[PDB]
């Protein structure tokens, strides 16, 4: 099977990490959770108090050979992400090793501007958070894929159901990803991938 | 200080259970979660594998004066909801006190329908389970809200927003669910509470 790592951090997103675990899972992709920054601690608090169980610390796991690597948002989840030098090395080998890094919500700016991981792709993330993004990568869209740099960012909670069905679109195909998005009762505007 | 109590069952679907969560919480609800899990262990392995920590077991939280009750989905989830006699009476309690009785995808016609809770009132739930929901009562919507008995329902991880929204008009109000609406990055096609 193809297969995702889903980083969780202190302060990580709840909806955003675990919508997107749930649909990969449907959509027959393998997935590992990794606790960041928590010196091996695998209960991770998310954002609105959401108390999520990790299958392991992101040292034994980070040189796995997923296909994605995931990135929640939350500001302070984001954040620990940004501080980890593990994280940040690690999103690096997954891209200089022709993988996909996927990031959501704070995670784009917070992450992958400081670092310069991405220096000329293009990227969304949180609209409030616009102005951490430098202006000529910026677009302001429900999920971005930069197929050249095998880069897929997203803006957020709301959004975190189009950011999946590509993941699945991107690992699996187009015809699984509609099938998923088929179960779920998605709101008109959606991509449901049936064209 | 409105206040939430939020079951969760092995088997439970995640993302209708951590959606409604943080909306919940995103409104200034008091979340409590509660395992229905028949041995009151708390460390629940959802529908697609997330590790979710609930906060009590059902038997210390029931008898609480929680606003609502939610009954998330996940057709293992529902079942474990049904075969609790704790549960099935704390819904009826919560019925028959004059509070609210919530219920997403498989949980109104796996828990409700059985037990007879809602002899009359319109209600909806996942559309693969529509036959499994007297015809007379069943609507098509992505949620349904019949006053008269203070029942709201709604269909699938993919309304897993309309339904928190909903939960929050009916215990803090429009403002408050307008809000949180536009705190999401949500799709077009999930009413916003904004005239
Ligand atoms: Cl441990
Ligand atoms: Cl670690
Ligand atoms: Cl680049
Ligand atoms: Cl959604
Ligand atoms: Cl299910
Ligand atoms: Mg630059
Ligand atoms: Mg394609
Ligand atoms: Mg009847």
């Amino acid at each position: 099977s193809a297969s995702a790592l889903v980083c969780l951090a202190p302060g990580s997103e709840e909806t955003e990490a675990v919508t997107t675990i749930n649909l990969l899972v449907r959509g027959g992709i393998k997935v590992t959770t990794a606790s960041v920054a928590s010196d091996g601690n695998l209960a991770i608090t998310c954002s609105r108090g959401v108390k999520l169980l990790a299958d392991a610390p992101l040292v034994e796991v980070a040189d796995g050979e997923y296909d994605v690597i995931v990135l929640p948002g939350g500001i302070k989840g984001a954040e620990c992400f940004r501080d980890s030098t593990l994280l940040v090395e690690t999103v690096k080998q997954f891209h200089r090793s022709g993988r996909i890094v996927a990031a959501i919500c704070a995670a784009p700016a917070t992450v992958l501007v400081p670092h310069d991981i991405f220096p000329i792709g293009n990227m969304t993330g949180f609209p409030t958070l616009k102005d951490k993004i430098p202006a000529e990568q910026w677009l302001d869209k429900r999920v971005v894929w930069d197929a050249r740099v095998k880069l897929l960012t997203s803006q957020g909670p709301g959004t975190a159901i189009d950011f999946g069905l590509k993941i699945i679109d991107l690992l699996v195909g187009r015809e699984k990803a509609h099938e998923v998005a088929s179960q779920l009762v998605m709101a008109a505007g959606i991509y449901n991938y049936y064209e």
